[PDB]
């Protein structure tokens, strides 16, 4: 079997991309935000707190008739960001662009922290990272991928992440007439239960290339590129007037500036972040000091390969038993 479906931006910037997933029988369809550095499928519900609901489309189990309560279990997460959810569980029949899974751990929130609240357009995460990560408490539940694995045509997914438009992820087969080029393949390491790989190295702008290990996870949920600090200072030197500011919360710069473009390898090839991608606009409306797309990891503990990255490429997800990662241009 295979699955596709079209990934949709919440927003003029990329913050984040949302996909239609079809929950339940009838189907109720949901939008939920598809996560490589998470391994929890939630949703907003009928059991969500009443006032933490704004807007959000909910999972009701009670109107789906192959829903079941998988008793006992509950849930708890929370994000890099600081973000939270909590709730129980239900296993339901859950079909991403075609391809279905059946009994399919649907976890039910009962609570969502305030950032979840504020974002209408979310309802809901699907995580793609590694199983391992769940946390369905007293019996771990398996991701979306691992349960419809064995079914798939190849042990596979990627995605195709849009800059400022729509894009796909595809589940069992790779569409060779979406990247240019050739995909060169990267060693995966699942010990931290992310799709965790090692950059060759980076190039800011026409400068040339720095051949420097950077160990980072592929994750479609974060929306910027969380780099060490001596790269992303290389970075904004580079452009006139930017400065980190404690203040805002990074490197911020001119919103008149024109920014250049990032490389980082892949093995012995490179992937081009145009300048544009790295542009998150005024810092508040109607600001001319603009937000940067390439961010500090100090203190976050690991480097992040998010959407700024992703989305200029074709990425493919490498499921086989021993996993690993794939980058196209595109």
């Amino acid at each position: 079997s295979t699955g596709s479906a079209t990934t949709t931006p919440i927003d003029s910037l990329d913050d984040a991309y949302i996909t239609p997933v079809q929950i339940g029988t009838p189907a109720q369809t949901l939008n939920l935000d598809f996560d490589t550095g998470s391994s929890d499928l939630w949703v907003f519900s009928s059991e969500t707190t009443a006032s933490e609901v704004d807007g959000q489309t909910i999972y009701t189990p009670s109107k789906s008739t192959t829903a079941k309560l998988l008793s006992g279990a509950t849930w708890s997460i929370s994000y890099g960001d600081g973000s939270s959810s909590s709730g129980d569980v239900y296993t339901d029949t859950v079909s991403v662009g075609g391809l279905t899974v059946t009994g399919q751990a649907v976890e039910s929130a009962k609570k969502v922290s305030s950032s979840f609240t504020e974002d209408s357009t979310i309802d809901g995460l699907l995580g793609l990272a590694f199983s391992t990560l769940n946390t369905v408490s007293p019996t771990q539940q398996k991701t979306f991928f691992d349960n419809a694995k064995a079914s798939l045509d190849s042990p596979v997914f990627t995605a195709d992440l849009g800059y400022h438009a729509p894009g796909t992820y595809n589940f069992g087969f790779i569409d060779t007439t979406a990247y240019t080029g050739s995909i060169t393949y990267t060693a995966v390491s699942t010990k931290q239960g992310f799709w965790e790989w090692t950059s060759t190295g980076y190039a800011v702008g026409s400068g040339t290339f720095k051949s420097t290990s950077i160990d980072g996870i592929a994750d479609t949920g974060t929306t910027l590129l969380y780099l060490p600090a001596t790269v992303v200072s290389a970075y904004w030197a580079q452009v006139s007037g930017a400065k980190s500011s404690s203040s805002v919360g990074g490197y911020v710069f001119p919103c008149s500036a024109t920014l250049p473009s990032f490389t980082f390898g892949v093995g012995s090839a490179r992937i081009v972040i145009p300048g544009d991608y790295i542009d998150f606009g005024p810092i508040s409306t109607g600001s001319s000091s603009c937000f940067g797309g390439i961010q500090s990891s100090a203190g976050i503990g690991i480097n992040i390969f998010g959407d700024v990255a992703l989305k200029a490429a074709f990425v493919v997800f490498n499921g086989a038993t021993t996993p690993t990662l794939g980058f196209a241009s595109k």
